């Protein structure tokens, strides 16, 4: 365990190996962590566990720090078994220890461990937990960040924030305090983590942050459930994700696709060309989606103000990938982003089109689609350059010079 | 090169190597070949070429056998870039060589080798192209098979139907012919191929076959453009794709499924063993899509009399690989099968529902969905297992015991 | 649970998902499954458990199956995770519940388990425990099959050898028994288990199937830890046994590679022409390393005469996916195979030799190395067609059409 | 084309997609780009070309810019397929064409392309080719920098450093120069090319920058073969190389292994443990070799002042990737680094002081080996902490707060 801040222990687990969260969905490329904190106050309290994994791991290492029977009370802010997987294990040594929880994650710890007769204490915003010592607890209900069960927890005093998911990354490092690990990759994975999990959420991003704003509460650690404590300018991570969340966009635009003969490919960097000349303010990222990380492109397009797909046509239909990434950016929620469909075919065509409905099904205001027959020759391929120019000057954040 | 029979010679390329066809929608696992044939009578005839990768090997090789010079005629098939790829390096050097293809061959040659200056000659079925000996060329438009510049050729005399595609499978072996290779490993390519590539084509299939039959040309050997050259019992890829087109299906039923915590996966091994304690006779395969061979789930698919597939829901909508796998087996087109959709959610689910309806639009007659919140608790798995029962007695081929 | 025969159950878990075994260094393709089994007479006895990954599950199932206070006595003939895995789990239930295992087994069960206050009884073959209605257990020691700790456990009047890894497979399917699966699909599963696990232990397969025959036991079903149970003609697998540890070899060479700009690739292919042209009953396979299943490579390697191993040069060492898989064949000790290294250099060259060596150091009896500069040219492809016909020469098992 | 300056035009080709070079032996996270350059005085130079997998495109764009038939003189620095690969189909076209490359890069241009018949111009360090307009190239060898065909051409006046691998990186941008992309990126490509690439030649790289220093000409670019081109500050990047050349290392400790029941992870996570509460001051990353990218376990490990290598026993040997990187930081030779093996065994153990062994033939000074039996106990990890304690304290930089 390591020592947060007085009485607060680090009794979590770091994830060195991880690479598939979300099933395979979110890349785990820099490992993770699972942060739960024990507070050693008059009371004895618990703050989440970790994933189901490392259950043995985490009960045992718990015991090396304290007699489990001392533990008093126990916080669930959020039932997602990478934070409470080891609950199970942990109860069925301590099972009379009450757990502080939203009256949805009662469902949640419920729909997960089948462990109803637990002694479950529902609790709401502005409910508090005296711990002793002059500190005590207050709970911050977050539903749908992420989940219907999430909350945040907060002790006075020390004035840490337990905020679970939220302002955290997967990012594993020996070192837990955000001014003890490389900055780059610690910005770069908590961007990562919002564009690809948050996204969809945003419009309840701002006024969650507002309301616990509004309680006047000195912060001065921001303890998550994944990666560094923030200690060090702790609120850089809120005003971030108050960034984020209003619809974030950049003077950028990717561009992806799938191919099987690279004409789609060639189209591709033609229309990059034709924007990179018209506009020279502009970003510009491609990515061919079956040789690329999806996660990635993800993190692009919520950087982007707007996106270029490409698919070829087989069998009427397009690619399955893109056809994945698009279901998946449906999901997503993407707010105030304009797009455009490309793509190569042999004669019939239709998967442009189609491609073109379904990113304005995902919520993309349209532009033109741009095809072209087989393998563009110079003729075709200065028609996807002006594509490429017309693009760039419609999407134009300012007149262009 | 090597001798097929009398004075045509494989002068092919083959391809341990390959893994990725179609962009990566087509794992190679036993790698392939590139076929192409070179008859010596009177006339000389080039049938295709090979793969672009390997033009240069090609053009070599092909010195080695005949002075390019003496090549009278040339015959393009097909212009898929794995048998036209090597075109452009060969016309580079005979570029008066009259080429023989059918008229839509042309567009699809010109569209991937920019050459409209080469001497094309269009052929239509039953056009004969006499090359001395007694012996010609007979042509066979085989439009839609798979392309529509697709055709075949045949050589009287030898009784050689040089069909492209068609029979062939991406097949490795340093032997040529079908009766000296491993027949397991050969059947499963085949079946494989024409699962992922001809399905949707299926309609065509028995038509063209019919009238080629219709034309009384005895059948020697049939020498295709992937894997092994057909001569002992070589009607025999025939009637295996006579039987594949008439909507094929055993009684099997193929469950997948995406899942992020296993719940998804614990609800699909419950369904598989109501089905198989309810009906003996039915074949049951489950696969992870995340964790799978695709290419295999779709030839199961083929095989199948129906399928299940399970979502969890994430952000409201499905797994993006399934998605991908739902748009591809729409453009499949499978027939006569039927369909249900399950997964597990934790709140307001909904995924379910839309893969119901998109597995529907892709051409599946749709049973009752599953659902299930959170972990299957034993209850839930009852529930599970009782649906694989229903699905059993509903997709029944016959009264079961 | 399923019926195995009269009063055994089995109680096991199949596994569809499943795909890295040893770490990653084994690829179940089709699944596996872990057989426990249930034997229910006046005495009722555990065999096994399962994987650590369905512990809970298979307590669960367990309980399902009968009151866990009932279970009299545990068996466990071998330690490994994918068997004893749910031991902890069920212990923490009945801790007074007596194991019988090998010696080395209390040393491989408390080294993962950390209980050595459970009730051990050490066991010897000939050992015997009664279990009612006539019936017992009769233990038979098989140590380095594939552990120290290995054992089997025969129980007779249903003449069922409970032979735990030895005779399995990795197969997952519905069906229990070895008459209701696809046959090539299983017969391949077991030559795979044991080309890429049993192989440096066939010296000790002989005699100890020797000594167990010799027991005049009858054999109705042979039930192993993965896989079908043996039931339609049990000894058909014993005898396969037989004949895989006779250093097996088919009239087969196996050529495989790492390669950079595809150099040591034509030699590879050049070599397999003149094998080919040569020696016509040679079954040829060529893997490139880097894109290849290495479980595949090792079971063909194990049905091969002979094989040729290509690199190219690298800062002075041979490629390390090459110096990975050779190391790995050293510690399999194939036996009485032969050897040649190839491939290609820009300059100094050296991996080769270095290869050459290694491979002799991994027990093959060394052929000639085969060396070229940068891409072969025509002559140079000669020498590798040259080179394949110097082996199979020198490798021919008869004297040659 | 994009003007480089005055008369230099980037006449090359970006690849987004690329992910595999050398093979697969260095992953391209973020693409590449092949830099070929035309300089158009009163001669007209064509520098480098492009990999082979775009010399079709090579060439029509190079039409696109010039008549070949103007192009006087064609410099090649580096006969590698990723620069030279669209050689043989530009000499197609101007056969007559000369070529100025050292004479090490006739015997690796006629090694891939078979065309000795082409005009060569050996050049050696200080001959000089007029162009006209009071310039010319001045050319320099740099010799297994990092081929022995290796050479930089000088362009006196626009005082252009052409310095083709040397001071490069894989890294895509639409943008050409350095001051126009992500620095960061920049750099991490930059780092990643040389910890990979040129470490081994690290004391040819201190002498050959010290030479060309020496002549006291200026540098107002330096345009490389692969990434952007260094124009604001470019002796930026020769400094790096100065620095990355004496035996560079941070305070830094890499920790790499790979397991298979995750025993001998678990001792990697204690031994990190052990270091970071010894030594705060450093930098410890650990990676698991089965599911790392290992390029980026390489660079690390360029970047540290020692390693851990962890392995179980596997037939009693090492496990196979374990061994591959351990063959290929042989050939890397890092120099004045530590090193330490570890790893969990079954029982005759073995595989660790093999791995120690083989850490000493790759050059590292090693330090005790540590061990553990079976999943390492409470016990077992406090000696695996304390191995982390010692080695930091060995491995100390400076006295250890
Ligand atoms: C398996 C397959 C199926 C195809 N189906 C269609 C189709 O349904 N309609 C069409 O217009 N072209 C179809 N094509 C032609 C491709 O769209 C055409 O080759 C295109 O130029 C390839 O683009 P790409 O290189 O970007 O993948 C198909 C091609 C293949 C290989
Ligand atoms: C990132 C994420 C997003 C989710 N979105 C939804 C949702 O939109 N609606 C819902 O009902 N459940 C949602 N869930 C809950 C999952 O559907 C639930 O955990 C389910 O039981 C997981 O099934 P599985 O283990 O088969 O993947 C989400 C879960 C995660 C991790
Ligand atoms: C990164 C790298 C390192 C190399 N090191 C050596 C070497 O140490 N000695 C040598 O003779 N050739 C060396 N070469 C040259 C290769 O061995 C040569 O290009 C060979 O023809 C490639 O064979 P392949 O295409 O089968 O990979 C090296 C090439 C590369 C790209
Ligand atoms: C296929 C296999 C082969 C093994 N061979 C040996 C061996 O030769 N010598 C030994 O001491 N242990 C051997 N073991 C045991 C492992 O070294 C032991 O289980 C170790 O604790 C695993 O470490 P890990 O979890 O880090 O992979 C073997 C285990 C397996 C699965």
């Amino acid at each position: 365990s390591i020592v947060v801040k007085n009485n607060i222990h680090w009794v979590g687990q770091r994830d060195w190996e991880v690479r598939d969260f979300h099933g395979t969905e979110y890349k785990t490329l820099r490992g993770s962590s699972y942060n739960s904190y024990l507070i050693r106050e008059e009371k004895n309290v618990l703050i989440d566990t970790v994933d189901h994994k490392f259950s043995r791991e985490f009960v045992q290492n718990l015991r090396n720090e304290i007699d489990l029977a001392d533990i008093d009370y126990i916080v669930i802010n959020h039932a997602e078994e990478d934070h409470a997987g080891a609950l199970t294990e942990l109860m069925a040594q301590i099972p009379d220890t009450p757990i502080y929880c939203t009256a949805n994650a009662i469902d949640s710890i419920n729909g997960h461990h089948h462990h109803p007769e637990w002694n479950f204490n529902v609790v709401k915003t502005g409910d508090t937990l005296d711990i002793g010592n002059g500190k005590q607890l207050i709970f911050v209900e977050t539903p749908m960040l992420h989940w219907p069960d999430s909350m945040m927890t907060y002790l006075t005093g020390d004035a840490v924030l337990f905020s679970n998911d939220a302002f955290g990354q997967h990012y594993c490092d020996e070192h837990l305090f955000n001014d003890e690990v490389d900055q780059t990759e610690l910005f770069e994975q908590c961007q990562r983590y919002y564009a690809n999990i948050l996204t969809p959420f945003s419009r309840l991003v701002t006024p969650k942050i507002t309301e616990i704003l509004g309680f006047n509460l000195p912060v001065d650690m921001i303890a998550t459930s994944h990666g560094v404590v923030w200690r060090d300018n702790p609120t850089q991570i809120v005003e971030l994700y108050l960034k984020w969340a209003a619809d974030y966009q950049e003077d950028r635009i990717t561009i992806f696709y799938d191919t099987m003969y690279n004409n789609t490919r060639m189209m591709a960097d033609a229309i990059a060309q034709g924007i990179a000349e018209t506009d020279p303010r502009v970003a510009v990222k491609i990515f061919n989606v079956a040789r690329s990380d999806k996660n990635e492109i993800l993190t692009n397009v919520f950087r982007s103000k707007g996106v270029l797909v490409g698919t070829s046509t087989m069998n009427n239909v397009m690619m399955p990938k893109i056809a994945g990434l698009v279901e998946e950016m449906t999901g997503l929620r993407f707010r105030n982003k304009r797009a455009s469909a490309f793509g190569s075919h042999g004669w019939s065509g239709g998967a442009v089109d189609r491609l073109s409905t379904r990113l304005q099904d995902a919520g993309f205001e349209m532009s033109l689609s741009l095809k072209a027959k087989w393998r563009p020759d110079q003729d075709a391929l200065k028609l996807c350059r002006e594509h490429g120019r017309e693009i760039a000057r419609q999407w134009a954040l300012a007149p262009l010079p």
